[PDB]
């Protein structure tokens, strides 16, 4: 961008590269996502427009969308750290439960909002959850229905089982699943389902929650990628999953990880779960 002074590369997003940049005129500091191109979509244009109007305290603000010279630029409000870095920085001591609870609660408010506006994120993971010094956490890098590019590896750790099983239409339930996996990770300081391939991801989920069947997930054996040959693992005692999370937290997590997308708790209902009876908004200790 001629109007932007790149300060540094933040990373390789999911479609292109992300830079911390300064509006050479206004002096505003922003995150700039640069994408690709041989025609560009139109169905996406509508998706981008809605995302731009989708303003909420727990959703990173999309400031501008600039399509020029076969490149697409998305300008977002800048936040100083992502949750992946914060979790790594807190791995020795662990993120205090009140902060874990505050973050989960804020992310559920963000999801309740996008979901009520029929917007799905589709790819929640620690790297796309951004935090600030004021204790806020926000959803970033929403994925469209429509890895950066070459030499990359997509993280499958937070993928819902119905996606892995070939479901063609995602429901808002896929975001609840990803967030449940993130909640578990903040608590235990270890990824819940660290698969290195789609089948390894699926089988790690099965080994922990039990291989799904028609009793717990009606219709699962008729799904596109389901095979009768899948191994049959018994569900593991849940208390072994996220120690030492309290029963309120474990109850909420179990509801966020129900196999059946229709049984999985909604963001709205999760906000009313007993786990949040004592929620507060603590200040995180951020080293920037
Ligand atoms: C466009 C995009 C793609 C993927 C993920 C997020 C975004 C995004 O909107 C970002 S990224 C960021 N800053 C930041 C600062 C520091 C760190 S870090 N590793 O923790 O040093 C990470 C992110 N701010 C915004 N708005």
């Amino acid at each position: 961008m001629e109007n932007f002074q790149k300060v540094e590369k933040i990373g390789e997003g999911t479609y292109g590269v992300v830079y911390k940049a300064r509006n050479k005129l206004t002096g505003e500091v922003v995150a700039l996502k640069k994408i690709r191109t041989e025609g560009v979509p139109s169905t996406a244009i509508r998706e981008i427009s809605l995302l731009k109007e989708l303003n909420h305290p727990n959703i990173v603000k999309l400031l501008d969308v600039i399509h020029t010279e076969n490149k697409l630029y998305l300008v977002f409000e800048f936040l100083h750290q992502d949750l992946k870095k914060f979790m790594d920085a807190s791995a020795l001591t662990g993120i205090p439960l009140p902060l874990i609870k505050s973050y989960l609660f804020q992310l559920l408010q963000g999801l309740a909002f996008c979901h009520s506006h029929r917007v799905l994120h589709r790819d929640l993971k620690p790297q796309n959850l951004l935090i600030n010094t004021e204790g806020a956490i926000k959803l970033a890098d929403f994925g469209l229905a429509r890895r950066t590019y070459t030499h990359e590896v997509v993280t499958l750790w937070y993928r819902a089982p119905e996606i892995l099983l070939g479901c063609k239409y995602y429901s808002t339930a896929v975001d609840i699943w990803s967030l449940g996996c993130i909640f578990a990770e903040m608590v235990t300081r270890r990824a819940l389902f660290p698969g290195d391939s789609e089948i390894d991801q699926l089988f790690r989920i099965f080994r922990t929650l039990g291989t799904p069947d028609e009793v717990v997930w009606p219709g699962v054996t008729s799904m596109p990628d389901y095979k009768p040959s899948f191994p049959k693992w018994a569900r593991q005692d849940f208390s072994k999953v996220v120690p030492p999370l309290d029963e309120d937290g474990r109850s909420l997590l179990s509801q966020m990880l129900h196999y059946d997308p229709n049984k999985r708790i909604s963001a709205k209902a999760a906000l009313a779960h007993p786990f949040f009876q004592d929620v507060t908004k603590p200040v995180p200790h951020l080293r920037l």
